[PDB]
């Protein structure tokens, strides 16, 4: 069952064996992935998160981010530790009480403390549209049509060296899959369809690191949504999906009744499909209960290319049709050396006082804010351009902005900008050496918004900055509840920290 929009959510430790190997984890709702939280557009979500964690090897504190939801007027509920709150301590709870005006699509939730979401705290978050403009394109859209893609590690996250190239031990599709080494024939996920029906498959990357080449043997996929943004229909036979991205695609169950492999090939870790790694099963009702015998093609003739995507609505692009054609045009210097990432010469290390609480206590400008050099102010009601030139080791890096979606004016592997009709999204691959992926948005959401690589190991190694958007209006725009004001005193008392 789905839960929400008003629900408790308990965060616990438990052993799980999603690839046949048992390890302890950090779970929401007792499962990996966590239960789907759902509601309708404009609903009030009140997710009361109960921190019941006791195993210090995966951290007993926690904080949860609602990835892709704008949190306008509720910056305090966004979740990134030491940006918008102090963590919730064990044996305490916290009500994330916010609204989702003007958004409908496929999202997810995850821990936003350290690398804790890698240890299991990740699940889908779906905001349905009762008047969806795409409703007539499919028959079925429900919990059975969500497809999650996850990396899974046998080593616990807090044992992963900072700044290292860290590699997974299994790909999990809907929570199940097989290990790349010592492979055992543990259960594969089954996605069941009825011949002749059309499905809204909601594809969610809950990855901590790899991107996946996703395909379904014998089938193609008609994209209708990108990171929450409705798209024109685009039919493809393969989707390369980077960490934290989402797509909806229509699957037409138009092939002969049978079993078909679902494939998700990561960019690192096990390559291919030997022993049923990197695999799940598409089963038609009436098919024999047996593994597929289908083949992938040697090459895919209609892969997704990001410049082919266009919004369903006439979204356009803010600003003027040339580089630097914005009120506030920025170019970030994104670098890596010696185990640490930096942005504009500064490696992110979380501050003791969350950025939002520094601003509510009266800090006047971005040079008053800690960490020094890690906070950039943005002016209100202005067009922002951010160029993100690639080259830093460990690519391709999927960059994500909290509080906002953005026009992708220039995409990976293509030097030509698009000032007319590019897709809007919230997490974008910045590509490879010499690329100049560039995003635009307008500042209508006061508060501190994290900008970071969504390879969680990179975030931990410093690949982040904070956009302090409209500092002067942050306090008036984001009234805080007493339970939020109580978080830092409780956390600092529990950890014997002075502030
Ligand atoms: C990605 O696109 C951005 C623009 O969106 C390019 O930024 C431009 O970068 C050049 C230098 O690489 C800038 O010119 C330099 O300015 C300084 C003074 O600030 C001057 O001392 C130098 O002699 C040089 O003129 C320019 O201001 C900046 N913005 C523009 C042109 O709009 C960036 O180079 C592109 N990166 C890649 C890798 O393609
Ligand atoms: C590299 O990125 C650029 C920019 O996003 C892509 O260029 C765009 O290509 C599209 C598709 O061909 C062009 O749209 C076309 O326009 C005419 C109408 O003028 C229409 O008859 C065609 O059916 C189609 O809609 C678009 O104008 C063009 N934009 C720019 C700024 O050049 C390009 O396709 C990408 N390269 C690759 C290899 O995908
Ligand atoms: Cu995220
Ligand atoms: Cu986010
Ligand atoms: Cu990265
Ligand atoms: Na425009």
């Amino acid at each position: 069952a789905q839960i929400g929009p008003v629900t408790d959510l308990h965060i616990t430790n438990a052993n799980i064996s999603p690839d046949g190997f048992s390890r302890p984890a950090v779970l929401a709702g007792g499962t990996f992935p966590g239960p789907t939280i759902a509601g309708n557009t404009g609903d009030n979500f009140q997710i009361t998160v109960f921190n019941d964690l006791t195993d210090p090897s995966m951290l007993t504190d926690t904080s949860i981010h609602w990835h892709g939801l704008f949190q306008k007027g509720t910056n305090w509920a966004d979740g990134p530790a030491f940006v918008t709150q102090c963590p919730i301590i064990t044996g305490q709870s916290f009500d994330y009480n916010f609204n989702v005006p003007g958004q409908a699509g496929t999202f997810w939730y995850h821990s936003h403390l350290s690398t804790q979401y890698c240890d299991g705290l990740r699940g889908p978050f779906v905001v349905y549209d009762p008047n969806d403009p795409n409703a007539s394109l499919y028959d079925v859209d429900d919990d059975t049509t969500i497809i999650t893609l996850a990396d899974w590690y046998h080593t616990l996250a807090q044992q992963e060296p900072i700044g290292a190239a860290i590699t997974a031990d299994a790909t999990l599709i809907n929570g199940l899959g097989r290990s790349f080494t010592n492979t055992t024939a543990s259960p594969l996920s089954v996605i069941t369809v009825q011949s002749g029906k059309r499905y809204r498959m909601r594809l969610v990357s809950i990855s901590c690191d790899p991107n996946y080449l996703f395909s379904i043997d014998g089938h193609d996929m008609t994209i209708i949504e990108v990171d929450g943004v409705n798209s024109q229909q685009l039919t493809v036979d393969q989707i390369q999906i980077f960490a934290a991205q989402r797509y909806s695609f229509v699957l037409n169950a138009n092939q002969p009744v049978g079993n078909y492999w679902i494939r998700a090939q990561p960019n690192s870790g096990g390559q291919g499909f030997d022993g049923g790694i990197n695999s799940a099963i598409l089963r038609y009702e009436g098919a024999t209960v047996e593994d597929p015998t289908t083949t992938a093609p040697t090459t895919f003739s209609n892969p997704l290319v990001e410049t082919d995507l266009h919004p369903l609505a006439d979204l356009g692009v803010p600003g003027q049709p040339f580089r630097g054609g914005a009120d506030d045009p920025l170019v970030l210097n994104l670098a890596f050396a010696n185990g640490r990432f930096s942005i504009d010469g500064v490696s992110f290390v979380p501050p003791t006082v969350p950025v939002l609480l520094q601003i509510l206590s009266g800090a006047q400008n971005a040079q008053d804010l800690l960490p020094a050099g890690s906070v950039i102010s943005l002016p209100s009601n202005s067009v922002i351009e951010v160029a993100l030139p690639a080259g830093a080791a460990g690519g391709p890096h999927p960059f994500h902005l909290h509080g906002h979606n953005f026009a992708v004016v220039q995409s990976a592997n293509n030097a030509t900008p698009n000032y007319v009709n590019p897709i809007w999204r919230d997490t974008v691959s910045i590509g490879g050496t010499g690329d100049n992926v560039t995003i635009r948005f307008t500042t209508n959401n006061p508060g501190p918004w994290f900008l970071h690589c969504h390879i969680d190991w990179h975030l931990e190694a410093g690949f982040a900055i904070v956009f302090a958007e409209d500092i002067p209006d942050t306090a008036s725009a984001n009234p805080v509840p007493q339970a939020w004001s109580d978080l830092c005193p409780a956390y600092d008392q529990a950890h014997n920290i002075s502030a």
